């Protein structure tokens, strides 16, 4: 399974969390076709979100991947503009 | 079994936490149900607590799930407002 951080502003990073597995390798996608690899980290952080964007996770345990896994990172709505003289 | 922190502020976070069993799965669910998964991790931090309420863990050890084992978390009463002139 894999989990995000809560929304995020949006020029911040986020911290991209899975379950530890012994000896297990991680592999995290920007994309669902699985072809463009960030990061091998069980929980890396991906910096300038800004947009809503979502990441793929695949575990290799014995040999055998896991299907993808996705999570959705979500950008916290944006502040009023302030009210000045 | 599981425990949380005690009361809390009602714009703050709570660390829920269990006991360490070798090579335990963890799974923490927001429902009796247990169909709404928040988190894996053994001592996970559940942000923004407004009001009272549940969190039930779920324990899987040699491929064996546990019943679940609920813990509530209360909210510490909102103080009086202040007496001004």
């Amino acid at each position: 399974t894999a989990f995000n951080n809560g929304p995020v502003c949006r020029g911040d990073a986020v911290q991209l969390n899975t379950t530890t597995i012994n000896n297990a390798l991680y592999e995290w996608y920007s994309d669902a076709a699985l072809t463009n690899l960030i990061s091998t980290q069980q929980n890396p952080t991906v910096a300038n979100i800004t947009t809503d964007s979502t990441f793929y996770l695949v575990v290799t345990v014995n040999g055998c991947p896991s299907s993808a896994v996705a999570t959705t990172v979500t950008l916290h709505p944006t502040p009023a503009t302030p009210n000045i003289p």
